[PDB]
């Protein structure tokens, strides 16, 4: 059956085989993203894999080295005894995102606004804390607020499923 | 005799047995932790893993795939040969450590204060340079100075033994 996977691009990912156990009966585990077998592992062979981007790992486990955008989607495992028996079928939704880089914060004491921004990433959330109070959170690469006062200093996280990045800076108005 | 590892929680580390070479002398080699036999290599015979967490490498090293708040402690390695000699008996600490977050600096214009903080990591110490000047050190993950001058940029450093990253500011006061 289906779960879903968070990657980062260009980072490595294990894809591990749903609620598994490895054993001395287990024969074949062959994998397979949407209909193109990706890699395959029998007992007794050195195992194929479609290319030097996946191992298979001593589990079953699949290993992607460097993800890339053509390597999301759905794969799936079907695992074979010995006595040519399929023991499973599992299929598994990846989905790759982009790594967030660290927050810019910077401000405008006329309108007293601080704004907080972030260049990098994919499927951002940013939020923003003043001291221990949580002020505001957005999905967007950019964000504002209107400050009430100064008593602390202010953070500004960046997150997503794959990273999270903070920065921190006090307004620091001429007065 | 015993030496100190340090190893990063979340990932792998191999526990190497100083000063030793395997040959077809060797007929046995265990590593314990507490009362358990956490893996054993014996010459015409398959390895004894306590669980997947581990593996005995080729030339008897301990490998700990992904290294767990649990894991640390005294390891023991005893090597013997085919006629039962125990060749060494050696112990290892296991020290696991988390790693450090990237340092944020920002700094208040009225006390002429900047302070350099970290979010994440374990035994970390803070260090601030300004220019080629060593500034300050603190072993805690938030340091604060008071500055002289601003004829250069601030660097602020946090390192633990697995891991380091640096930050750098230009204290920008309004006048």
């Amino acid at each position: 059956d289906s779960g879903t996977v968070w990657g980062a691009l260009g980072h490595g990912i294990n894809l591990n085989i749903p609620n598994f156990q490895m054993t001395d009966d287990i024969d074949e585990v062959r994998w397979e993203r949407g209909s193109t077998l990706v890699a395959e592992f029998k007992r007794k062979m050195k195992p194929f894999l479609k290319s030097g981007a996946f191992e298979i790992l001593a589990n079953g486990d699949l290993k992607i080295k460097n993800l890339t955008r053509d390597d999301s989607g759905t794969y799936n495992v079907t695992v074979y005894s010995t006595n040519g028996t399929r023991i499973l079928n599992k299929a598994l939704d990846l989905r790759i995102l982009e790594m967030v880089s660290k927050p810019m914060i910077y401000w405008e004491c006329s309108n007293a606004t601080l704004t907080c921004e972030v260049l990098e990433g994919t499927d951002v959330e940013l939020k923003l804390y003043q001291g221990k109070e949580h002020l505001r959170s957005l999905r967007q690469k950019t964000m504002s607020y209107q400050w009430t006062n100064l008593r602390a200093p202010f953070k500004c996280k960046a997150v997503n499923r794959v990273s999270q990045e903070s920065e921190m800076e006090v307004v620091n108005c001429p007065e």
